[PDB]
């Protein structure tokens, strides 16, 4: 079916350059895998503030993950997840930017820390939300549970916790096994 998917990725100061690049490579792999489907993509970096790295219209003209993500600069600031989700819901899912009104709305959030802001995400309730929490800031189950509020229910489907950035390759292998394009 028609899916408008947005990647919302953390550019916080905690990320080393190879870790940040692993996030970027995961996004490129997913998009490569789903080229030729009727998925459309956008990507937003968040840290303290928010930047649309590419929107749906951009993806439809270029259709090239390497080109679309070539000029990403790592922000290196905080983790304002509440505001970032609201940015996606109000600034990214818009017909003017290539969003399709018939499409299922999916958001994938990739983060390595707890949120530094406060808010609510009512404006994003019609969006299916996955969150991928990576690394040492999610060793404890308290910290993992802070992510449940951002994800769709049940957290058992929509919250993924990865202990290292190397495990993003494993997560992609699971996607390759479960999604089947004919
Ligand atoms: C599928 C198994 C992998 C491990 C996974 O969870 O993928 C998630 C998380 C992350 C690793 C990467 C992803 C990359 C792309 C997909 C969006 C994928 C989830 C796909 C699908 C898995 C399903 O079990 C739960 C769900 O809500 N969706 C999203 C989705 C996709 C299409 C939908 C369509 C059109 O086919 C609908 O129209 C009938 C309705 C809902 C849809 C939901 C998502
Ligand atoms: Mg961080």
């Amino acid at each position: 079916g028609n899916v408008d998917l947005v990647f919302l990725f953390d550019g916080s100061m905690s990320l080393q350059p190879d870790e940040f690049q692993k996030i970027l490579d995961f996004m490129k792999d997913v998009m490569k895998k789903l080229s030729n489907t009727s998925y459309q993509f956008a990507a937003v970096q968040f840290s303290t503030s928010y930047k649309t790295e590419f929107d749906f219209s951009d993806y439809v003209k270029w259709k090239d993950p390497d080109a679309l993500l070539k000029h990403v600069k790592h922000m290196l600031l905080l983790t304002n997840t509440f505001g970032a989700i609201n940015y996606v819901a109000t600034e990214v899912f818009r017909e003017e930017l290539g969003a399709r009104p018939d499409a299922t709305k999916v958001l994938i959030i990739i983060t390595d820390g707890e949120a530094t802001d406060s808010g609510n995400i009512d404006a994003a309730k019609d969006i299916i939300r996955y969150i991928i929490g990576i690394g040492k800031h999610f060793q404890t189950k308290e910290s993992q549970e802070t992510l449940h509020k951002f994800a769709s229910k049940p957290a058992s489907e929509f919250v993924k916790i990865l202990d290292t950035f190397e495990k993003l390759k494993d997560l992609f292998t699971e996607l390759q096994k479960k999604i089947y394009v004919i």
